[PDB]
């Protein structure tokens, strides 16, 4: 179907806020990765399509998504980037896995209610 921006925002924002409420696990993901500020200069050699919570939130707030799977795609892109770049034993990788667990619990009833 065709989705109105306000409809997508009201339905999907709670799933995004569930990620933000994870503390400390959302902290690596709330703003875009700046490899200079973080001291990880090889980041963009590995992560070619960056994504983060602030970008997703702004896109959802300002109507940049036409349909809900575009939002889901961006969330998983953020997770996949972090699992690709960070080592399996690293703190940031483990934090990512926690966010993905939360997202999987929240997203399916919302997607079913949408469409
Ligand atoms: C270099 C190691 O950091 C990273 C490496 C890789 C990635 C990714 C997303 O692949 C992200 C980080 C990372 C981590 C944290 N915090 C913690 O790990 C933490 C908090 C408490 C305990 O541990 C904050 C920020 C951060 C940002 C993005 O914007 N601001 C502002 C920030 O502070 C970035």
């Amino acid at each position: 179907k065709i989705f109105k921006p306000e409809e997508l925002r009201q339905a999907l924002m709670p799933t995004l806020e569930a990620l933000y409420r994870q503390d400390p696990e959302s902290l690596p993901f709330r703003q875009p990765v700046d490899p200079q500020l973080l001291g990880i200069p090889d980041y963009f050699d590995i992560v070619k399509n960056p994504m983060d919570l602030s970008t997703i939130k702004r896109k959802l707030d300002t109507g940049q998504y036409q349909e809900p799977w575009q939002y889901v795609d961006d969330v998983w892109l953020m997770f996949n980037n972090a699992w690709l770049y960070n080592r399996k034993t690293s703190r940031v990788y483990k934090f990512c896995s926690k966010l993905a667990e939360v997202f999987e619990q929240e997203i399916d009833p919302v997607m079913q209610s949408l469409g």
